[PDB]
């Protein structure tokens, strides 16, 4: 009865986008029933990323909604609540837990172990966010959390980074109307926008041993310098990279 | 199955625990690897110890600190005190005829490595080669081969006509052939931007017994992924969040 753990990473077309989903292939593949949701920021599924999960033997399933002329991958991750829900019914059977993970972020094994169990919504402390070395919810002595330790808007509902929670399938199917905020959304409160709707403070589940730990790290790939490749182009294009 | 000894120099910074975590992650799927991990610091760091432990990887750990004056500058390549020392600790470890069949890779903490590629480098007989991304200002470099499948030269802008126009992620070496000739190491001083990697293996081999790997070098299998820094601007002077908790 072990819970699937549906990762949802939305993507984009870049430089570094490869070399990225390898790096977190490579971590999630040592991921007991794990289904790999993917969602490109793209017309049409890329042979890029279509050739990647296909060769990794992973359970996943590949979409893309493309973004018009708001925070990233919000239009993914909303793609991709309203597939677990096309795909699920309301009162299921098969448990899941769902988790947004962007796919430049830093996730360690036990992170996974950790949200498995996620009976209503969890949280921990995410490394380098907020101008932080890390932020993390507040947790009192009785085991709830009560606040959240951060810098930038510490009181607003949910002060914490897409990497630091975690969400029972049951709460996404039931709450089948909440979705990402896209439109009049203060910075950094994406987040709010979805968990207020499904979620009080009180209920909250505190992982990493009461938040004390960093499983996750919110690590940043810098852009490569292409310069020599000049305006004619020095390197074969139809080499993928 | 050969042993790949995967070098990898590593010093105290913000991101390191996390470059070693997805890193470990990655090479915890390769069989027969020792990780020979060589910490920049006067003595064997408790976070990198005690991440090493877990992982459950078969690993050496091993530190020299690089003199801080070394560091400074009104030159040294970061990782090669480091890296020099692997291969004096390997030669000192292995008998010179020791026939124990192996490779080595110097492979930093925050490349991105496929599976794929240690596979493609474990049957090394001498010096193995092939294309790595994001380096020399372009999408990737890469060695040309002739039809006779011998390296004829580089594909890339800056100084292709070194000797061997190729970054430290883009060949390993057999272990046999590091023991063999014993005095070859990493230049320390005056390297020229560039060329570090050709002072080792001009004294390994010759352009002709390279054994090019990745489909006969047409294939990117790592990519020279650079992390950024992360901002810490709220932690303020006197610091916000706590200090004993590892990150």
């Amino acid at each position: 009865a072990l819970p699937t753990i549906h990762v949802v990473t939305p993507t984009y077309s870049r430089p570094v986008q490869k070399a990225e989903l390898t790096r977190m292939a490579n971590t999630l593949l040592h991921v007991p029933n794990l289904h790999w949701l993917v969602v490109e920021d793209a017309p049409r599924r890329t042979p890029l990323t279509a050739r990647l999960l296909r060769d990794t033997g992973l359970n996943y399933t590949h979409l893309h909604v493309e973004t018009p002329r708001i925070p990233r991958g919000t239009m993914q991750r909303n793609l991709a609540l309203r597939w677990l829900r096309e795909t699920f019914p309301r009162n299921s059977s098969q448990p899941g837990v769902v988790y947004f993970a962007d796919d430049d972020n830093t996730y360690s094994l036990e992170l996974f172990e950790e949200m498995r169990s996620t009976r209503r919504v969890s949280v921990w402390p995410v490394a380098f966010v907020g101008g932080l070395r890390y932020e993390a919810p507040r947790v009192n002595g009785a085991g709830k959390v009560v606040r959240w330790k951060t810098v930038f808007d510490p009181h607003r509902p949910f002060a914490i980074d897409m990497a630091g929670f975690a969400v029972n399938l049951r709460l996404i199917l039931q709450r089948s109307q909440a979705y990402f905020k896209l439109r009049g959304v203060k910075g950094g409160y994406q987040e709010s926008s979805l968990l207020r709707e499904l979620v009080t403070l009180n209920d909250l589940e505190p992982k990493a041993a009461n938040c004390t730990k960093i499983l996750v790290w919110h690590t940043r790939t810098e852009k490569p310098v292409l310069v020599n490749e000049g305006k004619k182009g020095f390197t074969d294009p139809s080499v993928e990279i």
